[PDB]
RNA sequence: UUUUUUUUUUUUUUUUUUUUUUUUUUUUUUUUUUUUUUUUUUUUUUUUUUUUUUUUUUUUUUUUUUUUUUUUUUUUUU
């Protein structure tokens, strides 16, 4: 009863905060991001302005403020109207837009002509132009795109325009959620993606640019938040929808859940096995933290899915320290049961190895181990049981 | 009957005050916190207030009322309103704020021009800005900060303020809940929000100025009492959030439940484990107790995570020496469990060694005990636990 | 005391039908099937013994009180 005391205690501490609906924080300064705005729907200003961004967003010389604003302009670029889809961003706490609507460049470019609607000083026109200019030197033949030839394109057709943009945008929403030498993941992702003939393997960027992107997306918030909206829009998507959306919802499967490894592989091997070691004393108010975690999960929405790019402090109640043995018993399991779990960095802090090898060691004895729940409803007998138990130990 | 009468007692005097929510206490002389008021954006004022008031935080000379209110205005520098903000410090019973509307520095500075709102004599001018210049003498170049020339940066952009004053506010934000060289912990808060992107390693401050302000915090109520309103609103956040609050609401899980390490861990590897030496009659009462303190826990609301930072009597309640051989018991488990567990302090007066070499003992020899009401909902036979129990007398 | 995150995660074989498949014998009836003996009554069958009462049967000792009966250790964090 004292026990019983306990477990209700673990679970309702767990579990009270969040009766009441999430309140809008205090306000804070924050800088403004220039978005772009472009209102035509050519072939050729959408493909510039794509490519006008993406050098700024890899310059050598933009604060990050510029580098975001260039990364929500070409997020936008696919859309009918840009400006309703960047509306998207306003809807982030922390951001404050410049919209600042383009019309156009000066041909042979990239000199900005802006939109009668707000001007701009030939200083800054031709600061962006520098800026556009610049890029580092690691990459090789003045361009981000391995390609030294597709920049030089004739963009006269929408087909061109919507194959770069969504092969260049793609690439981005595959560095996500990558904290950042690798990655082997990533490029398997654009294996799947060439060969399901969403990216074209004429515009692939420099392993380099690709590695920019992906700081500026890790260090962006607003851009984050932009990006988790997007999922979402994906997420409520017909089972009958457009080219960019249902490519969005299918790379947004990878993004779900990512950086919470530690809650989601232990639920998998420690009670996913259901082996007979989960009925050690040891686990017992580990077990029960689990099962609040579990509660809490759902309670907090579609938008669990989304904590680490949110970075919201909900990222802190699943971690792994609070259930240090049962987290290390999975481990263990996860070791032998799965070979790319080698390449997990399960290494921790509060990593009892004594636990560690325990589940190392059972996932080999205790495998021909059955739920005894199936193994009721099947009917089967203790003879079946343990030469089922004698065919798995020696394979 | 003697004995169920007995566990009412214990459980209903601890629970019998706790009827009525508490009234707000006698009124009482208070020391006068000047908090500097701003309502300038400008990115180069708010810098500079920022730094003014680090300084006398810092100071050889200020009076603990000076340091407190300059730690007060450096906490509300990132508000869009910073005068909406500091009336959150009103809030405080032993609160009496003078606001000091300031309008700026005269350029050089740190001489103060105050707002035609209220005067200043240029006595005090010239007395705040000898203030700033006063600083310790062990400190490395006459500034914090590490790197002896971040204070001569021009913050002309918002960006760069808002990078530094996050970054200062989170050193503050991490050494709150301290009570005073080495603190290895607070070197990996540190590298923690380095690797998040939280703190800006250019703005680090030296350990001399983080253990002063540490010193600060501690010996403040007002202003402990003003980051407990920060912490609760920094709890109500939506998981889409802006970057303060969500910065604000992960450190703050650090802080929850600060000074009560001897009750939560008591419950954690005691209860916890569910082990069968926990059915010793001598346990029986103290049980009880446990049992009245998580009652006790949960009427105290939400702000029963802060009770060290407000200095709550509440706090005694929970004082181990309440369950003294439960205490020790749990304190051996814990040592051999986890191998952080040495470097905690749990050595005290009612310790009692037989109990604690007793949790040691359990600790080894009973980790192949099993939960029964986990082992017979896997259906587990007495084979199988033995083979478990010495599988797991092991390693 | 400890308490951010790190792996994997598109698809890929097979996948029309096929034989048999009406009927066919037997299938009215048939014996026996009224009655038949015995079958009124019959002994015993009023009552007569005993059947008032009868001893013992007030009370009776003991039966106020009394020792002890304030306090004292431990008790913030880590
Ligand atoms: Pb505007
Ligand atoms: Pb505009
Ligand atoms: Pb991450
Ligand atoms: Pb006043
Ligand atoms: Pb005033
Ligand atoms: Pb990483
Ligand atoms: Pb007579």
């Amino acid at each position: 009863s004292v026990l019983k005391a306990y477990e209700r205690f673990t679970l309702t501490q767990e579990l009270q905060d969040q009766s009441e609906e999430g309140t809008i924080p205090p306000t804070t300064l924050k800088p403004v991001i220039r978005v772009f705005i472009l209102t035509s729907n050519n072939p050729e200003l959408r493909s510039r302005l794509l490519l006008f961004c993406l050098r700024i967003v890899l310059s050598n010389g933009a604060r990050d403020s510029h580098r975001f604003g260039a990364l929500l302009t070409m997020f936008s670029l696919p859309s009918a109207t840009m400006l309703n889809h960047v509306k998207l961003a306003d809807q982030s706490p922390e951001a404050d837009i410049e919209r600042v609507e383009i019309d156009g460049f000066e041909e042979g470019s990239f000199r900005l002509i802006p939109n009668a609607r707000s001007g701009m000083s030939r200083g800054e026109i031709n600061a962006y132009a520098a800026l556009a200019e610049d890029l580092p030197d690691t990459l090789n033949h003045a361009t981000p795109f391995v390609d030294s030839e597709v920049e030089g394109t004739a963009w006269d057709e929408i087909e061109t325009f919507l194959d770069m943009c969504y092969s260049v945008l793609m690439q981005a929403w595959i560095v996500t959620c990558k904290c950042m030498q690798p990655a082997a993941s990533i490029e398997k992702r654009l294996q799947k993606y060439r060969q399901q003939g969403r990216i074209n393997p004429r515009y692939l960027l420099q392993p380099e640019a690709r590695r920019i992107i992906q700081n500026v997306i890790r260090k962006g918030m607003v851009v984050r938040h932009f990006l988790t909206f997007e999922l979402q829009l994906a997420r409520a998507q017909s089972l009958v929808s457009n080219r960019y959306y249902a490519m969005v919802g299918d790379v947004g499967k990878y993004i779900e859940n990512c950086g919470m490894g530690g809650f989601f592989l232990t639920l998998k091997y420690a009670l996913g096995t259901r082996w007979p070691t989960l009925a050690l004393a040891a686990f017992s108010g580990e077990l029960t933290k689990l099962k609040s975690l579990m509660a809490l999960y759902q309670t907090l929405g579609e938008q669990a899915r989304y904590l680490a790019l949110l970075e919201s402090p909900h990222l802190m109640d699943f971690a792994a320290a609070n259930y240090p043995l049962l987290y290390s018993y999975a481990m263990g399991i996860g070791y032998v049961l799965d070979v790319n779990m080698r390449n997990y960095a399960f290494s921790r802090s509060y990593m009892n190895k004594t636990y560690f090898q325990l589940g190392m060691e059972t996932a080999r004895k205790q495998q021909g181990a059955v739920d005894m729940r199936m193994a009721e409803d099947l009917g089967l007998t203790q003879a079946e049981r343990t030469e089922m138990a004698n065919t798995l130990a020696k394979l």
